[PDB]
């Protein structure tokens, strides 16, 4: 009986005469993600091996169950995530094999040197990722993923704009509590920092963060912790309002109620731009030329496609979960006219 959590894995092996093991695509907390020939269907696949771990083993059976319950939908929206082939048990872990697909989004920004993809490549990105959002909120599914980030939206095929949701490993269904911290810091909803309840919004927030930096190349809200993230959040869309911040349990983390009953900034132990000074309008330079300027004189950067893109955008990043704006309505937005 081995004596890590980690299964040893040989670049060239083969698993029960029909897996040859190529490489490693990525280590994560779960465990590992290895590219593997299935010679039996005569197709490349992403083998995810499960650590012997009981957290990570309890984690992934939920993930096989949502995956599954998924599957047995018709609508073709349900392409926009990834397709699991089969799940079994290997050498003491359980293994899930999923279709082979290709780089995420955070490297598709790092090949662009961070500069950012353009506005109609972002539309694209938009409009499959609102589609895959519809799908989670189907009813009978009611699914938060609790983890969307540029790591886990996978191109398809590395020449082509399709793409596909990956991790349902931190995912729950609607009205459960099941993880003390969810969802990326720099992904985060304010409803997740503030202690209060949270739905299927907290995953059109983390989108609406996606698809700004997607465009600009850099995170919108990159904080170094809890406090330096409400405090970023802060700097662009200013103060959440009274109704959310009186009712919120962790409230007085980030924030003090004043005498008459408004709310401000928690002083520091002893540097942010005051509240909403950090304009979205120039953070996207709708007026002046996109990003640092560098997409004036391309087309399809007009100051009436920046607009559209800025509006939907702040639809996305509402403070209140119940008026921010839902899949269903995101779809009908002019920027997808
Ligand atoms: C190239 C490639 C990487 C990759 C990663 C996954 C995957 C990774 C994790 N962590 N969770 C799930 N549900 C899927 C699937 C296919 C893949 O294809």
């Amino acid at each position: 009986v081995p004596r890590g959590s980690h299964m040893i894995v040989k670049n060239g092996e083969k698993w029960m005469d029909r897996y040859e093991i190529d490489s490693l695509i990525g280590k994560g907390s779960f465990g590992q993600v290895v590219k593997a020939y299935d010679r039996v269907e005569q197709e490349w696949v992403a083998i995810k091996i499960i650590k012997n771990k009981k957290a990570f083993l309890n984690q992934a059976q939920i993930e096989v169950r949502l995956l599954e319950l998924m599957n047995k939908h018709d609508t073709e929206m349900k392409y926009y995530i990834v397709h699991l082939k089969r799940h079994f048990m290997f050498r003491n872990h359980l293994c899930l094999v999923f279709e082979m697909l290709s780089y995420n989004l955070y490297d598709l920004l790092r090949n662009t040197n961070f500069r950012g993809v353009s506005l109609n490549l972002t539309r694209k990105f938009a409009q499959q990722m609102c589609t895959a959002l519809l799908f989670l909120a189907t009813p009978e599914l009611s699914i938060i993923h609790c983890d969307l980030k540029p790591e886990n939206i996978l191109l398809c095929n590395p020449k082509r704009s399709a793409i596909k949701i990956v991790d349902f490993g931190s995912s729950c269904q609607l009205g459960q509590r099941i993880y003390q911290y969810i969802q990326s810091r720099f992904y985060r909803s304010p409803e997740v920092l503030l202690g209060m309840p949270y739905d299927l919004a907290i995953d059109m927030w983390s989108l609406g963060c996606i698809l700004v930096e997607m465009h600009t190349g850099e995170p919108l809200f990159s904080g170094a912790n809890e406090v330096d993230q409400m405090n970023k959040i802060v700097e662009v869309l200013g103060i959440p309002p009274a109704h959310i911040l009186d009712q919120a349990p962790k409230a007085r983390k980030f924030f003090e109620k004043l005498p008459d009953g408004t709310w401000n900034l928690k002083k520091t132990k002893d540097e942010y731009k005051p509240p909403g000074t950090r304009k979205l309008h120039n953070i996207l330079g709708v007026e002046t030329g996109g990003p640092g300027g560098r997409r004036a004189g391309e087309s399809g950067h007009t100051v009436a496609d920046y607009l559209k893109f800025k509006d939907l955008i702040l639809r996305m990043l509402d403070y209140d979960p119940k008026t921010r704006i839902q899949p269903y309505y995101a779809l009908q937005h002019s920027f997808f006219a």
